[PDB]
């Protein structure tokens, strides 16, 4: 009764060190009472890998040296199949009951690797195949977020086909200046420009254009920057919020009464887009003090520095207590799910 | 330079046997100095199975007793492989280039297929992750539908942990009489009640909770009912429409202004929602003449006598030229997706 999780980390993406030192963590809080892991990596070729525990990583202990091994024992998945729905090309590997996905990059976290565990009847944390999906895009998000009446930046959402239409003074007269230039499908943290003046509009949008199809471009939102930790399905619960200074500092300096209003924002916001299991949600807090989600994050950090468990830390959730409240979470709707 | 399409079809669905004609029927008009066909499908418990094209049918002829061969060779497919991403459990099977999923059902339709289908690399015909997901949660979809400044038909929605508080007065005062009750997340015509009186309620809102998590709780539109198909990704057309009458009547018997803008609405909805390749927009025409969207479906039938294709027919669009066309709109997506 000792259950397997599979732990599936790595990816193509600039953030796939951090998944490495992710899943090195989450595997030495496991509680080993009641977990046994099973190690798949995603090299950043897109190829997966099993590993035994004590040999998944190179350089492990060296953050800008550490890679995975890509021990090229490679993943099988049987659609439709009930049971071993993961197998070995080559000889066998532990039944995998709840998979803890932790795949930055666009397929990891888009609902496009939720959807693949979904075919393979494998529980697994974390948002499912809509709430992925819908936090991922960012111009979806915003307008789910806008008609459940949360505030968002206000903001244009261009396409390659309609970019080269883009009027700057427009833009400009209708969202000020600095506009924040984004690709809405993230892998996120490129593309990003602010654009000081109108001259370097045009540089922003070509740059986003080149990470995706669509590319937002948001007013400024002045405001400080405060991040709130979410877990739970049906009933979500919210960590102490985390304030952003250029640094973060836990617990952030704002007001319990606005922290409680924050903690309820982050809590609708999450139900709206229709997250399971965790989410980081950033807001802005504004002097008014309106509050202005800027991201609802399905797939935060999981390294012992990663804002998003140092929250839950700050809320009286340790590490170990986090990752299991994860595995139980996935299992409940994985039952729930079954019946219907 | 033949290209190879994979079809795959059947599922866990009341509309199984739909999906089996339908490949009988795609089959038949898939241009053969283009395409060359293998078979995938899923039978009624969720277990894949290879065909050969003359033997993938039981009763082929009899539609009361049509049925998949369960033919037991089984599928695996290779996460991030890049080439031969679906294999043969036991000795080869053609290179796939690109799929036509038809599968009927929640993961066939709610963007799990077209997650598991990206993780392989796969081109594939119709709407992708986002796009299904959302436009089978109608909830979530006349939330989108509604901030696009689109009709959508009044309504609440519950779930399993708020619909025990449900008041059946307040919704009959807000809502009014007929009340259409129905789960969020398809698979649907199962659990949809239209109910009567205040004391209907209760039962009908407990069978749609048997088969989803949320329930759709709708005002009665009052008005005629329109089908109208909708083709291509970033620039889509919409078919001449076609109006159910209870039998389906194309073209419809409306003015070609009232025609005209039913068109510009189904694609309007089809863009809010980011649908791609493929859906039928289902409105009601209103006396006045407003335009209220009941549902965008991303995966319509495709028999021969299915509205979808009828409906291009009668556009002077013919069966061959649109799964032709569907199969281009499929590679020029993953292509372009190919880049970013
Ligand atoms: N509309 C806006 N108004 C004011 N500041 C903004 C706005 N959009 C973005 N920023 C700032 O730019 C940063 C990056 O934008 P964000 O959408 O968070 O990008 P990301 O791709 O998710 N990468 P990360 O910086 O890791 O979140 C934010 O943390 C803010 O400091
Ligand atoms: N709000 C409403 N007002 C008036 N009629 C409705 C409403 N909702 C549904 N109906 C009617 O009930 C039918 C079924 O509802 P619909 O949402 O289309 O269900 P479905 O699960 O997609 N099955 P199908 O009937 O095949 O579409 C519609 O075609 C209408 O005739
Ligand atoms: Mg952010
Ligand atoms: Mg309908």
């Amino acid at each position: 009764r000792k259950i397997r999780v599979g732990l599936i980390f790595g990816g193509k993406s600039a953030e796939h060190e951090v998944s490495l030192q992710s899943a090195r963590n989450i595997l030495d809080a496991l509680d080993p009472q009641r977990f046994e892991p099973v190690l798949i990596g995603i090299d950043k070729q897109g190829q997966w890998h099993v590993n035994d525990p004590d040999s998944f990583l190179l350089h492990a202990d060296d953050p800008a040296r550490i890679a995975l091994h890509r021990s090229g024992r490679g993943v099988a998945l049987l659609p439709g199949a009930q049971q071993q729905q993961l197998r070995p090309i080559q000889q066998a590997l532990a039944q995998i009951d709840v998979v803890f996905p932790i795949v930055h990059g666009t397929l990891g976290e888009d609902g496009s690797l939720q959807g693949l565990l979904r075919m393979a009847n494998l529980p697994f944390v974390g948002s499912g195949v809509l709430g992925s999906a819908v936090a991922m895009d960012k111009d979806m998000a915003k307008r789910v977020l806008r008609d459940a009446r949360l505030a968002v930046a206000p903001f244009v959402c261009f396409d390659r086909h309609t970019a080269a239409h883009a009027d700057v003074d427009t833009l400009i007269a209708q969202l000020g200046l600095p506009l924040f230039v984004k690709p809405a499908n993230q892998g996120s943290s490129v593309g990003v420009s602010q654009v000081r003046t109108a001259d370097a509009f045009a540089a922003a949008l070509a740059l986003a254009l080149a990470y995706d199809h669509k590319v937002l471009v948001e007013a400024a939102v002045a405001g400080r920057e405060i991040e709130c930790a979410v877990l739970g399905n049906a009933v979500p619960h919210a960590s102490v919020c985390g304030e952003v200074v250029v640094e973060i500092v836990i617990p952030a300096d704002i007001d319990a009464q606005t922290q409680q209003r924050i903690q309820q924002i982050a809590v609708q916001a999450y139900q709206a887009l229709g997250c399971a299991g965790m989410a980081r949600v950033d807001v802005f807090l504004c002097a008014d003090g309106r509050i202005v989600i800027n991201e609802v994050n399905t797939l935060p950090g999981f390294t012992r520095i990663s804002v998003y468990p140092k929250l839950w830390q700050a809320s009286g959730l340790d590490y170990r207590g986090l990752i299991t409240r994860l595995i139980e979470l996935a299992l409940e709707r994985h039952t729930d799910d079954q019946l219907l």
